[PDB]
């Protein structure tokens, strides 16, 4: 597909979400994405939410030591679905989320998922392995009369229509 269509009229016109993108499983990268940016800004770069290329951030221990972390964005979205947190937080678009929890096979209307969620300064995402070995980014804005709970009932709602057609394989 041009999933941006698809992302747009299933999820993004919910408005409940600020933004939805696909990411490959196999790096974590995502690869199609709309922003609800629109209003909104016209100019506005819905890609600046979602990729980022790889960048050094300086860290600073209790200790007091500081040091140097490369950070791959797609890499800290698999360690939490394949270890189960985040050595680095969760990076997204140049942001840093923090790592709130993961809730393997959830049951949500028929179907198990797996689904973390992240924090930031009155935002958040939501992760969700979907089918065809893709996790499901979802962001939400609590500055645009969104919240953690309803955009992840949107998350959910979306992670199902694809789990359903995908059992459609004929």
């Amino acid at each position: 597909y041009s999933w941006d269509s698809y992302l747009n009229d299933r999820l993004l016109a919910t408005n409940q979400v600020s933004g939805a993108g696909l990411a490959s499983e196999e790096d974590g990268v995502v690869y199609a994405c709309v922003a609800q940016g629109e209003e909104s800004d016209p100019n506005f770069d819905k890609w600046s939410l979602f990729y980022k290329e790889d960048y050094d951030i300086e860290v600073e221990d209790e200790n007091g030591t500081k040091t140097t972390k490369t950070i791959n964005e797609g890499q800290t979205i698999l360690v939490v679905f394949n270890e189960g947190y985040a050595p680095d937080g969760v990076w997204l678009g140049g942001t840093k989320y923090q790592f709130i929890n993961i809730e393997r096979d959830l049951e949500f209307e028929g179907y198990n998922f797996d689904v973390a969620t992240c924090a930031k300064l009155k935002g958040g995402l939501h992760l969700v392995k979907v089918p065809g070995g893709n996790i499901l980014v979802v962001l939400y804005d609590e500055e645009k009369e969104q919240d953690r709970g309803n955009s992840k009932i949107a998350a959910l709602t979306f992670a199902k229509e694809l789990a359903e057609s995908s059992q459609l394989q004929h």
